[PDB]
């Protein structure tokens, strides 16, 4: 539980946000990308795995899943790489209302910034302090800190 | 200092490597990038302070303790911008001694990437896990942990 990651991508202005979610706390880090590839995601998931203790990557899509250069980056991080297959129903929901609320912030804060990415680092910003009570920035530090003592 | 973060910029390949050191934990982020602009500065430490709680930035030169950017994008964030001066001495050989183990570990993982950039992600991975018995990544989680409760 501490470990566990999901991949989720997003368009927004013609180009991608990649993000992925600590499933646990509901913190986030995102990336604005031209194009989802395979090397793209992998070079994020080693950026990730450097930052955090990610031991399971629920990958977004069958592409993400299937790329040899994504699974080279878990191979190297030691992340074992697992299918993004809603088990459970309401994973697909809990996504939606995360890509929904990360564009309306991106909307709110769109004018302070001429570039996409400037816009996207400022909503990941405020969706991990945003106080729920535990900010996601908080609640992850907390899981993970218990998990290794 | 929980919240007390050090910039470091070096070079490498004729390009820039732009480094915040978390003080207390010796755990590092880094990105390439071809030159230090304030700019670049600003949208790094933006990055930086939406993954963790950054209240104080030691800047590492006079000119992104100057810029206007780098100066907006403290304020956009929280943080306090400070100067580097090393009112202590060991703070200087610190860092030039981090500076030498990145390149070391960069040197080592060279010709598992070609771009600078994955090299750079590599190492950084490594050294936050490194255990010297605890690992930066795991002294930072701790500290902060410690500070929420
Ligand atoms: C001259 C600086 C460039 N602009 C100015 C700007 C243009 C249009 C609207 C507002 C601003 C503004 O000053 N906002 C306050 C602010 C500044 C820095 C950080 C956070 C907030 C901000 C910026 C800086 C670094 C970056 C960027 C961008 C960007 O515009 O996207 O993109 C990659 O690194
Ligand atoms: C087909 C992918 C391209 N290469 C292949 C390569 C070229 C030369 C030497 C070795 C390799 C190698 O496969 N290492 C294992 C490995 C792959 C991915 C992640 C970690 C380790 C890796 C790569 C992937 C994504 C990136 C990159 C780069 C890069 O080469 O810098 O740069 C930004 O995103």
């Amino acid at each position: 539980s501490p470990g566990i990651w999901q991949l989720d991508c997003t368009h927004l202005e013609g180009k991608v946000i990649l993000v992925a979610v600590h499933v646990a706390s509901g913190y986030i880090e995102a990336e604005v990308i031209p194009a989802e590839t395979g090397q793209e995601t992998a070079y994020f998931l080693l950026k990730l795995a450097g930052r955090w203790p990610v031991k399971t990557v629920h990958t977004d899509n069958g592409s993400n899943f299937t790329s040899t250069t994504v699974k080279a980056a878990c191979w190297w991080a030691g992340i074992k790489q697992e299918d993004g297959i809603p088990y459970n129903p309401q994973s697909q929901g809990v996504i939606e209302s995360m890509n929904k609320e990360l564009k309306k912030i991106i909307g709110q804060v769109r004018d302070q910034a001429e570039h996409l990415k400037t816009a996207v680092q400022m909503a990941v910003f405020i969706h991990n302090h945003k106080r729920k009570g535990y900010s996601a920035g908080e609640r992850i530090v907390d899981i993970i800190a218990t998990d290794i003592q």
